[PDB]
């Protein structure tokens, strides 16, 4: 089966996907961290959407999404996104759970 585990965005930059050392494009993981106010950008297409997400670790990872996000993905909260690493540096995620409450 495909595993499922939650990891910090800032972690999964430095010496991880970006640098392709430990993880690799192919594995499914969940990024979990805080979205910055100006992070969310949608296409005029209105199906393609991408967002930067970060943590106190002071690294920002870009996540890409290829349908309409739930609640348009409201900014300035902390969500979890499940995705597979595919874009040797970016992660393709469609299962975002905004359990911020």
């Amino acid at each position: 089966s495909n595993l499922n585990l939650f990891y910090t965005p800032s972690e999964i930059v430095n010496g991880k996907t970006d640098t392709g050392v430990k993880p690799e494009a192919g594995q499914r993981i969940r990024v979990g961290g805080m979205v910055t106010v100006g992070s969310m950008v949608r296409d005029p297409n209105s199906l393609h959407v991408q967002f930067a997400v970060h943590d106190s670790l002071g690294g920002e990872i870009l996540v890409t999404y290829d349908d309409l996000l739930p609640d348009l993905f409201r900014e300035g909260q902390g969500i979890v996104a499940q995705g597979v690493l595919g874009e040797d540096g970016k992660l393709a995620a469609t299962e975002v759970l905004a359990k911020h409450d």
